């Protein structure tokens, strides 16, 4: 197909997404913000923010305020973009999820958690904000559930 004029039809958002792997930034800041696409399909059936290296909060900022997907996850393992942000430890990636809207409480289809994720790691910064907005929940039983939905005058 000759191309160099009408091919392309490039979601250009993917680049937001391998800048934003590659812990890039500057490029993802100018890109999304030259018209990225916030909800592009990428090659590797993982959201913008997911694969944005998860060592810069700053890229899923510009991702996430312009649409990224810190809710949908993947429909294999479930993985949420909350793992991605306590894997490697990075809060200051959480808040921005719980800042703008981003699920916490949800399971990587197995059944883990993204906060039972960080205590194995060693993220307890993650690990311990994820258990307030991720798994707000506490022990014993009665009063707000007092704990993830299961243990108490409720059976799940």
């Amino acid at each position: 197909m000759e191309p160099a004029a009408g091919s392309s039809m490039e979601p250009s958002a993917d680049w937001l997404a391998t800048a934003a792997a590659r812990g890039r930034v500057e490029e993802v800041r100018a890109l999304l913000e030259a018209g990225a696409l916030p909800n592009a399909p990428n090659s590797y059936g993982r959201r913008p923010i997911q694969v944005m290296m998860m060592g810069s909060a700053r890229v899923a900022e510009l991702l996430l305020l312009h649409g990224a997907e810190p809710n949908c996850a993947d429909p294999a393992t479930l993985t949420r973009p909350v793992h991605d942000a306590a894997r490697e430890g990075f809060l200051d990636t959480l808040v921005v999820l719980h800042r703008a809207g981003a699920r916490l409480d949800v399971r990587d289809a197995w059944g883990r958690l993204p906060v039972d994720l960080a205590e194995e790691l060693g993220h307890r910064d993650v690990a311990r904000y994820l258990r307030a907005a991720a798994g707000g929940t506490r022990g014993s039983n009665h009063a707000r559930i007092d704990a993830a939905e299961g243990p108490s005058d409720i059976p799940d």
